[PDB]
């Protein structure tokens, strides 16, 4: 299918324009990831100088294509099934008491390279919030992802809760909604609900001078 692209190992690029109250910036990325295993490995830098915000808000906004999905759902495998044509994926995210990210992202396969774009628009930001004014830790903590099918576009929606670890304490809660919709013509499946769990370690390469984040993930559905 387009699941039949994913049955080996698959090189990542990931490319990112971004701009957050008025700050401009971009993020590049690259790796693998391997399906059957639901295995991602990915470095990012931001190409532009210091990233004006904190890496792990930009975790969600940088693949649920390379899930793990078990041989009995298969076929509610909307993201696989999409490709290599790809899929439209859009985000608003709320970070309580601060601004909101809006992006549009197109994962598509180009050439053998599975490509996530990402257009990032951030505004109402407080300038020494938590965000703008980088007071996160570098950490993640990761949380399930609820798909819902969405027979009018053809796709999925879901809003799912990401919690950020405050420096010296607390929660900056980030509210996700997302819908995705496919690009092509090509009929694709219509999952039913299932979730997507996730886990993330974010670390460092301590020979890269430029601004960036090591990741590496898992994400299995059922």
């Amino acid at each position: 299918k387009g699941e039949e692209l994913f049955t080996g190992v698959v090189p990542i690029l990931v490319e990112l324009d971004g701009d957050v109250n008025g700050h401009k910036f971009s993020v590049s990325g690259e790796g693998e990831g391997d399906a059957t295993y639901g295995k991602l490995t990915l470095k990012f830098i931001c190409t532009t100088g210091k990233l004006p915000v904190p890496w792990p808000t930009l975790v969600t906004t940088l693949v649920q294509c390379f899930s793990r999905y078990p041989d009995h759902m298969k076929r509610h495998d909307f993201f696989k099934s999409a490709m290599p044509e790809g899929y439209v994926q859009e985000r608003t995210i709320f970070f309580k008491d601060d601004g909101n990210y809006k992006t549009r992202a197109e994962v598509k396969f180009e050439g053998d390279t599975l490509v996530n774009r990402i257009e990032l628009k951030g505004i109402d930001f407080k300038e020494d919030g938590n965000i703008l004014g980088h007071k996160l830790e570098y950490n993640y903590n990761d949380h399930q992802v609820y798909i819902m099918a969405d027979k009018q576009k053809n796709g999925i929606k879901a809003n799912f809760k990401i919690r950020h670890n405050i420096e010296d304490g607390g929660v900056q809660l980030a509210d996700h909604y997302q819908q995705n919709t496919p690009i092509g013509d090509g009929p694709v499946l219509l999952p039913d609900n299932h979730y997507l769990f996730t886990t993330s370690t974010l670390s460092k390469d301590p020979n890269e001078k430029r601004d960036h984040m090591v990741l590496l993930e898992f994400v299995t559905a059922d």
